[PDB]
């Protein structure tokens, strides 16, 4: 049967990993929380300004009907204590409201039908994994974390090129589309750059590249730290890593070790572009990450530069419902 | 003495009333109050992406100091109830927050020094003034409402116009700026256009034309409708007003009646651009309308096309302090 | 036997011309003369920032191959006198570069294979038609005009409400998307307000409605002027009319006599929009002018304002190959 | 007596070079050539979407009348071998037409009163001086570049960096502002990247990081590349270098150095920001590079991640002008 899953929160990552989830067969989306109204609920998920236009259905009853899930029951309610998603006998939430990212405030789903939780986002004190990196080492965890988009795009590169030639260190830029945590104009923020206007600036923010690498890599989490610019782009990122390896390397020898490790170990996760695309060719991509192979560059013998693309939305919601497919499952 | 007010809300409208009022020998501002934190508020006094950078400074008991106003009291108390500017012994609150535009919901204000509230917005059950339209009807209201920005730009160029040549009926497009009414990107709104990503799209949006004329100019309420299109710049506006009249009209008589009110009883208020100037030229512009001389357009004997520019946050907040003098002394 | 194309320029309307009547199964592009490398050419078919990715391929003798149309010969010659359709026995020139948009110009096409021109543009001296206003008029001319992208959205809508209600005279603003006769930042132009950066401003810019109008319309064109406002978006357009008529009408009888004519003599031309969509949602539309139902209001029983998308590029573009059709037919 | 200069090509160089040098009383702009008309000319210098704007007179003779440069006489001629400066008694041409970059094309200049000419980007064959890097070994050359603007923000930063630590290896990204280099809306471009819309994306492009180093910082040539990413924003860019040293490194120890350089060696070229600002806040600002205090990194014991601002256009242009008043009275 297939894996009854329900999404909480329907802002960006919460509307994609609809749209991801409802052409999966192995998953019925069984019910979604939203704080929109059910006509706008469904109006945001057939209208998408960046991934364009997408076939949804209200049914008589008012459920939703989407490609494989055709029962859609809809909730509207923020009190995380109140919800209950009983009705549609939910086994996994994807959590993707933002306000719910530690292991505690998750754990206030485990209730009735709900036996698991995948939280879209880092989360205090919550075992985190990413696919392609450290999933199998999943041990049957209720709540998890997903980690971020940017290291769901980093660490499958990192752990590809340490194995390939030894990371001694590495320093990550990602320059990031902007998202709702930012501001239209400059007004109030806890960042005072991200106060200032998104789609006007280069915006630099922390993120918190050592502790995530930690996690999923642990080896490599001293051996790594980084930052981010946010950029006027509503969509695609582009992580830069700046690696110093014990082995000498090549650009060729950097091309062949990633093109490699997309046919084997890391096919349907990493990608090659060698088409000399651009950001908004990657819109929908569904890749953790895709190589940029004409830019990879060396110098000395032990130094190179990768660049790789990814959706921040998209290829993040094909991992987070991977990874539901991969705990339901294991 | 000069005039005590207090400004109540820090962000577009706030931030831009605090330096008009800064500029002005005749005001003192004695309080703000901000949700932000100190030192966020001073940053972003002093560094706005669209209108450049300000001098402010914090003295060393903690308040803040600004052009004329050299002894500002900072709060940060979101409950109106709760909110007390009595230590700044202020007289008048600018009220920037967007959350009690009514009559009811302002009059909280009206307690121990407080005297008189305006509004930034049009607001529920409030007496509407425009400046150089309907102010000099004011009559001691102790709570009123300065209308919206395109209240400002229109009822001006309407005023002019149907004294000229008698509007018979009118039709008025604002091409807008974003505001941060609007989103980053496609999620929930109460309007289903707004809700879509505001540096990405075209976006139709109602505004009270009818109603707000009404208040202001009675007799042209029933005359006039309109719309906006809110589209992918930061700030600054353009009213596009389409105009039946009585009187035949030429481009040229047109231009000659918006010109002449410029010199005389809009001085000051409505300006005329003849260099052929675009938007981003008329950032931090004081005037509540800048006609665009050469694009003005007549066809038949009776119709008209004027455009004029204004800035939506500037001119506004211009307006906003120039109606706290006037209430004062009047 | 299909009509036998070619597209001569590869600019924005060229490319969507390529697109457009690769899918027409009545065409076949039998060349493209770029001034692109023939890689570029193919890549830019392939891959846009704002319509998304094209199937498109290079046959073994380096012909391109794209839909319908799978034996493209490829020129690259800027002098219209050198051009050579011969190889291809090219009938139909569809003339995309902006360079010879008058009568004398493009007539330099007509030599060897070629009967006909098409110019993607308003050309100086030349028979203008646009497809359903005035094309059944044509009449064996060997090079017209497909008028502009705005006259095509305008002249269907002010026929059809001309012909409901009578139009005594009408204004019209189209606010519109840059196009690369723009400039990125602030340099020469001949036009000092497109001179300014495209991506930063609103931007007035005449626009020739009364002229346009009068050659497909005639009766309408001493009724109806108006001008642009080029605004920061890539693609999709609005024009907004403001119209006074003869009859009477409302809302509610406009919107009726806008569908019935979209159900009937402009099937397939114009459509109208009930899902309160905005500008990001027209990329790639097919239509001349799709009505914004909602928006439509009156004052006075005798003026209205109607809004219209149109994807400037697209909407043309389907047109342009329209026509192609046409009068190879006719 | 002021150094008499003249100004080839007013696109966004020229014309910034133009405000830059009117404020230089030791300079004084005895003529511009512009492809563009008087009045355009003017308009321009007047009126600056991103950096606002300035003062600027037509003199009774149509002679210009900028700053301290009272009698500008204005050419309009593309052919640099009818163009004659003779009647301005110009003593140095600023190269910024992009036309020329070369030592045989420039030299094309050096006839009748001119002496010497400086060209504002990378040029072949040509002596290549960065102002505060090797500007000292200058030794009398009639034709030599200021490099690129990039060059200018990363060559400082390695030089103090390389003295106090020892650069072993550096790896460079610039996030970059676009130019008029790039495209508005997707067509043919040589660089099939930069081909695609500027405002729309992400557009990794080459930069020659290594060999510009190696003209201005020999010994570090060989150690250094990177490339840029062309971003949508419409000026201030931002380089980020990523250092291996000899020496062992943290933080602050990386602060201080770069610090005592600003004060010392590099005063007026070199600045800290410790305030938090993004990249709006750079328009206009006079230095080569900007250093984010608050964002260096250091990983291990050995490598680093410095990140600094720069105008692209007005940094760059004050260096082209100091460079001029140098090779004058050097
Ligand atoms: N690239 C990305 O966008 C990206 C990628 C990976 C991970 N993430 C992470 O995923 C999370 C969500 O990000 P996002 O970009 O999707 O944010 P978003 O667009 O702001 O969406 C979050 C949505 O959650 C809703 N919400 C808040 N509290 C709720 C509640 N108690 N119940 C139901 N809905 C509630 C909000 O609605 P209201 O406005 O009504 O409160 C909002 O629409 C964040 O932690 C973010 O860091 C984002
Ligand atoms: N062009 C314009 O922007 C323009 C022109 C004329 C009039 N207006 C009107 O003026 C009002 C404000 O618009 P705006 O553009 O300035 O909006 P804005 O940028 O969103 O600023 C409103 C600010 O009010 C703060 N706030 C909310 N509740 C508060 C409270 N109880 N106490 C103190 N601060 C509080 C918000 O902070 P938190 O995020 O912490 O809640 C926010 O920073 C609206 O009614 C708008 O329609 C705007
Ligand atoms: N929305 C629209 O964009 C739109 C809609 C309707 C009509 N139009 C009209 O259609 C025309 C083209 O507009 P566009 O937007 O497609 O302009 P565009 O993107 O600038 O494309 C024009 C192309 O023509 C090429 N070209 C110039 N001279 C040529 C020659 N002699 N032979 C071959 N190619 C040549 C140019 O290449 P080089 O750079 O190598 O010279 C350029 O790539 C204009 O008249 C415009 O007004 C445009
Ligand atoms: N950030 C920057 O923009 C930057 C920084 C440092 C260096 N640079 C370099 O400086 C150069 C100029 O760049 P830019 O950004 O200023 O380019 P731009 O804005 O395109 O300006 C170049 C101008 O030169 C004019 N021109 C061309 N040929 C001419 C001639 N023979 N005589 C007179 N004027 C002529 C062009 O006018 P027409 O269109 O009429 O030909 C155009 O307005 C390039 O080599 C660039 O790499 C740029």
């Amino acid at each position: 049967m297939p894996i009854r899953i329900a999404i909480n929160g329907t802002g960006r990552i919460g509307l994609c990993a609809i749209r991801v989830a409802s052409q999966r067969k192995d998953i019925e989306i069984v019910a979604i929380n939203s704080t929109a109204e059910l006509e706008t609920l469904l109006h945001l998920i057939r209208h998408d300004s960046v991934h364009g236009h997408f076939e949804a259905q209200l049914n008589a009853d008012r459920t939703l009907n989407i490609g494989h899930s055709k029962n859609i029951l809809v909730l509207s309610e923020r009190d995380i204590n109140k919800l209950d998603f009983s009705a549609a006998n939910a086994e996994i939430i994807i959590e993707c409201t933002g306000k719910f990212n530690s292991l505690e405030a998750s754990s206030a789903h485990l209730k009735n039908s709900v036996k698991k939780v995948i939280i879209s986002a880092p989360a205090q004190n919550t075992p985190t994994f990413v696919y392609g990196v450290n999933h199998k080492n999943y041990h049957n965890e209720s709540v998890i974390s997903n980690a971020s988009c940017t290291t769901n795009a980093s660490a499958p590169l990192l752990k590809i090129l340490d194995e390939a030639f030894k990371v001694e260190n590495a320093l990550l830029t990602t320059i990031h589309s902007y998202t709702n945590d930012q501001n239209l104009l400059d007004t109030k923020h806890k960042d005072i750059r991200r106060a200032r206007a998104a789609g006007l600036n280069l915006i630099p923010t922390s993120t918190g590249v050592s502790k995530a690498i930690s996690l999923v890599l642990p080896h490599l989490g001293p051996k790594v730290t980084g930052l981010a610019i946010r950029v006027p782009t509503p969509n695609v990122s582009l992580v830069d890593l700046s690696l110093n390896f014990k082995k000498s390397v090549s650009k060729a020898s950097v091309q062949h070790a990633l093109k490699d490790a997309c046919k084997h170990a890391f096919k349907g996760v990493v990608s090659i572009d060698e088409e000399r695309l651009v950001s908004s060719d990657f819109i929908s991509s569904p890749f953790s990450a895709i190589v940029i192979d004409d830019q990879i560059m060396t110098i000395g013998e032990k130094n190179a530069k990768v660049l790789a693309w990814y959706d921040n939305e998209m290829g993040y919601s094909e991992r987070l419902i991977d990874m539901a497919q991969y705990i339901a499952q294991n």
